[PDB]
Parts: C-alpha cells; sequence; structure tokens
DNA sequence: CAGCTCTGTACGTGAGCGATGGACAGCT
DNA sequence: AGCTGTCCATCGCTCAGTACAGAGCTG
C-alpha cells in the first residue's frame, strides 16, 4: 500500500457522504483497505460498485471512487457503511459492532431521510431487519423491502455486495439487474413526487 | 422428531502483483 | 557475432460475501 502498513489502515475512517434531499444512500458493510488508503467510497480495483453504476444508467460515464463527493449534487447519491470501523474482510467485525452500527445508521438514516436506503450487502440488511424492525428474515430477498425507516418514508432496497468477494455473483455483470432496478424504483417515486 | 440458531466451509471472476523469459538495442 | 542490460508480454498466483450443510440446542 505504497510503504503504509496495514496496521496504520486499520486505524484510519473513511468520512460519509451525506447531505438532505438525497434519492439514495449507498449503505457499506465497513471501510475495507483501500478504502481506509485513499478516503473514497469503493476505491477496491476488483469492486463492482463504480462499473455497475455506469453499466446500469445511474452513471451516463464510468466513475470512479474519486468521484464520490460529487455524486450528492450531480446525481443524488450520498454514501455510508453499517460500521465505521475499517477491517480487510466483513467476518472481522462481530455481532455487537454491527448492532452499534445499525443504531447510528438508523439515527443518520432518520436525519438526512434519503428517498431510499440502499443495502450495499445482504448480510446487513439480515442484521438491520432483525435490530431495527424486530423481524428475523425467513427466505430474505434482494430489492425492496417491506419496512420503511421508522418514523420516515424512505424505503429499504437490499442488493449483493458490490466486493468481488462474492462468488454466487462473480461478475459486475450478474448485479446490474439490482443496479438497474434501484435505478427504475428512484424513477418511479420521482414520478409519483 | 422437527425446527431453530450458530459456526465452518466452499465457492466464480478478473484485477493486479512479482517472477520469468524473450525481444531488442547498444556497444565492442 | 558476442555480450549485456532494459523493457515488456505473459504467466501463475492472490484476493476482494453468501449460501448452506450440519452440529448443538430446544420446543
Amino acid at each position: 500500500f505504497n510503504g503504509v502498513s496495514e496496521a496504520e489502515l486499520l486505524t484510519k475512517t473513511l468520512p460519509d457522504i451525506l447531505t438532505f434531499n438525497l434519492d439514495i444512500v449507498i449503505i457499506g458493510i465497513n471501510p475495507g483497505l483501500m478504502a481506509a488508503y485513499k478516503g473514497h467510497h469503493y476505491p477496491g480495483p476488483g469492486n463492482h460498485f463504480w462499473k455497475c453504476l455506469f453499466m446500469s444508467g445511474l452513471s451516463e460515464v464510468q466513475l470512479n471512487h474519486m468521484d464520490d463527493h460529487t455524486l450528492p449534487g450531480k446525481y443524488g447519491i450520498g454514501f455510508t457503511n453499517m460500521v465505521e470501523r475499517t477491517t480487510p474482510g466483513s467476518k472481522d467485525l462481530s455481532s455487537k459492532e454491527f448492532r452499534e452500527g445499525g443504531r447510528i445508521l438508523v439515527q443518520k438514516l432518520q436525519k438526512y431521510q434519503p428517498r431510499i436506503a440502499v443495502f450495499n450487502g445482504k448480510c446487513i440488511y439480515e442484521i438491520f431487519s432483525k435490530e431495527v424492525f424486530g423481524v428475523k428474515v425467513k427466505n430474505l430477498e434482494f430489492g425492496l423491502q417491506p419496512h420503511k425507516i421508522p418514523d420516515t418514508e424512505t424505503l429499504c432496497y437490499v442488493m449483493p455486495s458490490s466486493s468481488a468477494r462474492c462468488a454466487q455473483f462473480p461478475r459486475a455483470q450478474d448485479k446490474v439487474h439490482y443496479y438497474i432496478k434501484l435505478k427504475d424504483l428512484r424513477d418511479q417515486l420521482k414520478g409519483i413526487e
């Protein structure tokens, strides 16, 4: 990491990119090493987020992590994470951390009230749902969820993690459907006013 | 028995490493 | 021609959640 130790990166955090009146908030699991290094969302050379955002038409050009600060004003997209703490993988986080994260995340969403809270990962929505709605899902599905963030009109939309670690959706192509459906949901909500 | 939870394990792509060797040019 | 060093193509390899079997538990 250009002479920067893994030990130093694990201490770093990644600032949220949140404003009011957003259409979408991308909720990641937590910052990975490269995200902590760069100070930008999804720089992972293999992470599919920026590729899926373009292939779906949520961005009209291929953007990258360096553009994340332009996303609220130009595309109506913000960013946060279920957990603040940096680690190399999603399995380095404890259940307590996730639940402490969900409580902080629900307050952030209740403050900014985006049209749609996007869970970039199934695992984080499984914990979120149980913690915030008291609902333990039997057959948890991707896409639009039946509960709004409490005391808001904010919807919950779930996608497989943009991380390339996930073998069930091996390519950015295998996840674009969900980004397209997200775009469709947004265009519907903007049309409904 | 029949459901639950909780943990352990297995799994596809493609980008980017370091290592290796071939192509090639400079010089004698 | 013979030698030596750089460069670059290419190789093999690592590595960035999810689903599910099955043990242990419990109604």
